[PDB]
């Protein structure tokens, strides 16, 4: 058994690549002198999927490495498609002829040859057949599998797919013989990421540059959610500081520094910003309470083993900072994995491409464990205006299932909607499907007002004098990114007609 | 162009729901009963899958404030 | 641009739904004395490519309850 990962190359995943070596390939390393009898022919392909950066590409090397080969050739789908037609399909026979003639000439004694594909999802598109929809490239994968599994079949061979979306795939190219068994590949957990920490360390280690107040147990762990790939690039960055020590003229840990630098596969810092302008500014109770309310019911799920999905949407007014709400209560328990969804970035797009930035999305956080992710804006992406009605039914009809759709057994998370009016949606029936709701009040009365001035401190006590003497009676009823808007208006000013415009203005906001 | 169809109903009984709960066992004899004493000769017209988080969103409480929010959030839907 | 129609009726008559029985056999004249009762002086106005579902799917309860069932379904159809 050659099957130990006290070699070096990958770890974390014991278990798949057990599960490959137990039935995917014990045949081909075991004595042959019994199933010579037995005649078992051995699985000419494989599949695993899971996501991008996890280090899949050295298995694959590995395993040559582990039952050598002549040697790998690796290649990409979109490596090879041409306009012309000959082209693409004839690249693919060039590969497996290769190893025929070594097959054929050399009979069933023969080493090797073994195929890698990067990406297939392009290339293996579920064909389907009538008159229309034939399809642009259905005409490749027949060639394809009539290599694998085709006349003068062959033993001399080992094929690798590879693939982010598994289930485009078509059924038939993977049916038994041809690709029989397929793997799982997720997201690393911490004692796997403390492996390859020990790996990429190993020769540092030992080269002892970096001898002191370095844990990988903590340094591990502090990360919940990262790609394998990226850790990598995390080290050189590590080995980038003691390189950037040096400029001022024996190694330190800067990652504790340079994590926040690090957009994850998973969550990110640093998209706050634009949607945080100022914090979380509590002006009353209401605030308070409706944020302790998120921090309530995110325990729900984290503590709940029969409702994996929850869900609502934060309605109110407009203008009522619904979306910095959303980021904070995402904010506020250290998930693992947070996103955004908005039409900031995918403005100008199609019905059906925003959709697949959604998918693209939901389908990413699935895989994590445990995750939160907000949508903001519905009415804006919804493409809703009042005068007619308008809207793509694609996109709420594509969102509400995936608002009853569960994840794999196991995984949970909650989603959030910042939408500003629900009439629409009441009518429009998303409101029914999602969970509960939280009305925000906009803030409806003075003596709420000037304390949150007081927070902010932007005018004195005679400037708050004014409003404190004018208006104690009126309920003013306004949206706070609106109040910041104006306040900054008048904020310029000649000092003595500074309060007043503010105040004129203000008394122009309706109901 | 379908043959037949079957109305699945709700479940508008209070006796049938607390005969969930006495299944499930979410809810302990005390509140249960107190529900009982609270609920009965009523007829209460909610969902399952609207059920389920119920109890749970009550049952992450504290218990004095348990059941109490979860009655209300119940009462939330009369019909 | 159709040069003729043709109206098709529909079965109109515990007659002619009877014999259609004596036809095809299923039911035996015994228990068809009970639906002769039943039939005779209302209308009917149901079509047979729907009866031939329910002639099975009451078929397919044991024997008591059989009939009682076929009429009691038909009686959602005939009102
Ligand atoms: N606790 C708070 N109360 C009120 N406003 C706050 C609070 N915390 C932050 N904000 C402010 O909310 C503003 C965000 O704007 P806002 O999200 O209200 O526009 P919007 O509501 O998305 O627009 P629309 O009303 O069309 O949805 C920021 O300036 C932010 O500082
Ligand atoms: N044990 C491991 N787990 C996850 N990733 C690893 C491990 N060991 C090495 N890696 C990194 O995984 C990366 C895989 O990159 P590659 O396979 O080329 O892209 P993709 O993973 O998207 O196909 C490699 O660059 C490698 O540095």
């Amino acid at each position: 058994p050659d099957w130990n990962f006290e070699k070096m190359g990958i770890g974390g995943l014991d278990k798949e690549f057990s599960d490959i070596f137990r039935r995917a390939f014990a045949s081909r390393v075991f004595p042959p002198e019994i199933v010579e009898q037995m005649g078992c022919k051995h699985v000419k392909g494989i599949l695993l999927y899971g996501p991008p950066g996890c280090g899949k590409t050295l298995l694959a090397r590995q395993i040559g490495k582990m039952l050598n080969a002549r040697e790998p050739k690796v290649v990409n789908g979109p490596e090879i498609l041409n306009k012309y037609v000959g082209e693409s399909e004839a690249n693919i026979r060039k590969l497996f002829a290769d190893a025929e003639e070594e097959q054929r000439r050399l009979g069933a004694n023969s080493g090797l040859h073994i195929i890698i594909f990067d990406e297939i999802d392009a290339i293996c598109k579920q064909r389907g057949s009538m008159a229309g929809s034939t399809g642009v490239h259905d005409t490749v994968v027949n060639q394809l599998l009539s290599k694998i599994d085709g006349v003068e079949q062959l033993n001399n061979i080992l094929v690798i797919g590879m693939t982010n979306r598994p289930d485009l795939i078509d059924e038939a190219l993977l049916r038994p013989g041809r690709l029989e068994v397929k793997m799982e590949i997720g997201l690393p957990d911490e004692k796997g990421r403390l492996q390859i920490l020990h790996i990429h360390t190993a020769r540092m280690r030992g080269h002892q540059l970096l001898s002191a107040d370095v844990d990988i147990k903590e340094l591990a762990v502090e990360t919940k959610n990262f790609s394998g790939a990226e850790l990598e690039g995390l080290v050189r960055a590590a080995q980038s500081t003691a390189m950037n020590r040096h400029i001022i003229a024996r190694g330190d840990f800067l990652a504790s520094l340079e994590n926040d630098i690090k957009p994850a596969f998973g969550t990110n810092q640093e998209d706050y910003a634009s949607y945080i302008m100022n914090g979380i500014i509590k002006w009353g109770d209401p605030v308070t309470r409706v944020l302790d309310d998120g921090e309530l019911l995110v325990q729900q799920t984290k503590n709940s083993d029969r409702t994996p999905l929850v869900s609502v949407l934060l309605e109110g007014p407009p203008h009522s900072g619904k979306t910095a709400l959303a980021a904070k209560i995402a904010e506020e328990s250290n998930f693992p994995f947070i996103k955004i969804c908005s039409p900031d970035k995918m403005i100008g797009f199609s019905e059906t491409a925003k959709c697949q930035a959604m998918k693209k999305i939901f389908d990413d956080a699935y895989k994590s464990q445990l995750s939160c992710v907000v949508v903001d804006d519905i009415e804006r992406l919804l493409d809703y205006v009042p005068i007619g009605p308008r809207f793509s039914n694609l996109v709420l009809q594509a969102l509400l299932v995936l608002l009853k759709k569960a994840p794999p057994q196991g995984r949970k998370l909650l989603i959030i909607g910042t939408t500003s009016r629900k009439d629409v949606l009441q009518e429009m029936e998303m409101l029914n499907a999602f969970s509960t709701t939280i009305h925000v009040p906009n803030i409806a009365t003075g003596e709420q007002l000037l304390e949150a001035l007081e927070l902010l401190g932007n005018f004195k006590d005679k400037e708050r004098t004014t409003i404190a003497q004018q208006v104690k009676g009126k309920k003013v009823w306004i949206g706070i990114k609106k109040l910041l808007m104006l306040i900054e208006m008048s904020l310029q000013m000649d000092p003595e007609y500074r309060v007043r415009k503010f105040l004129a203005l203000l008394r122009e906001e309706g109901a």
